[PDB]
């Protein structure tokens, strides 16, 4: 069972853009991110296979249709609150405890 992700950060890199990043423990093989909104902007996506050392560019509405990890979220609805919850995952599938962050684009 892996340790939770560390230093979960978000940078508002644009009107419709947000860059998430975090550090992975040494037993972390991959990460799961549950991304939700808080008017077709309603969103609930479960993104799997996020790997340590890899940067991703993701349009979450498309999918809905070192050893850090970076996720650039694009096409977000401006002025909307979003919640990202990241779960670390060991090789066998066991999940660490979640770490969550809320941001408004």
């Amino acid at each position: 069972e892996p340790i939770p992700v560390s230093d979960l950060r978000v940078a508002l890199t644009g009107v419709r853009k947000a860059a998430l990043s975090w550090s992975n423990g040494n037993g972390t093989a991959s990460c799961r991110m549950l991304l939700e909104s808080i008017q077709d902007s309603r969103l609930q996506v479960n993104i799997s296979g996020l790997k340590p050392g890899v940067q991703y560019n993701i349009n979450p509405y498309l999918l809905q249709s070192s050893r850090d990890t970076e996720v650039l979220l694009v096409g977000l609805e401006p002025g909307t609150r979003y919640n990202a919850t990241v779960y670390s995952q060991a090789a066998n599938g066991t999940e660490g405890q979640p770490q969550a962050i809320e941001f408004r684009t």
